[PDB]
């Protein structure tokens, strides 16, 4: 499983690399990862919830589309550490 695909294929359109939000991403209600405060009050486990449930009108659920073991995959990329 590589983490880092996973984020190009189902997730940059939204949440950039650099830990940004995209155009459409910001549009929608999403903020930056490379933010030291949000990383620090964030826990894996709001992570992994958020992609598997996503936020209604805002980000879409990835619970039917990715495994617990891929959704897990996603947590150091979100980290900043790929
Ligand atoms: C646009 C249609 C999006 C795609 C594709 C992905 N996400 Fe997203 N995400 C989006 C918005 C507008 C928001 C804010 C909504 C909210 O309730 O916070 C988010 C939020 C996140 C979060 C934050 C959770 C928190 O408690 O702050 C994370 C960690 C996150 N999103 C990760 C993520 C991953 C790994 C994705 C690919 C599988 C992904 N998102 C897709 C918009 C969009
Ligand atoms: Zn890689
Ligand atoms: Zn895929
Ligand atoms: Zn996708
Ligand atoms: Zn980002
Ligand atoms: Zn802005
Ligand atoms: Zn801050
Ligand atoms: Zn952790
Ligand atoms: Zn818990
Ligand atoms: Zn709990
Ligand atoms: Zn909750
Ligand atoms: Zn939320």
């Amino acid at each position: 499983i590589d983490g880092m695909k996973l984020f190009l294929q189902h997730c940059k359109t939204c949440h950039g690399v650099d830990g940004n939000p995209t155009d459409l991403g910001e549009g929608l209600g999403a903020r930056k990862f490379a933010d030291a405060e949000w990383q620090a009050k964030t826990s894996d486990e709001r992570i992994i919830e958020q992609i598997n449930e996503g936020t209604p009108e805002m980000m879409m659920p990835f619970k039917e589309k990715l495994t617990p073991e891929e959704v897990k995959a996603l947590v150091p990329v979100v980290r900043g550490f790929k």
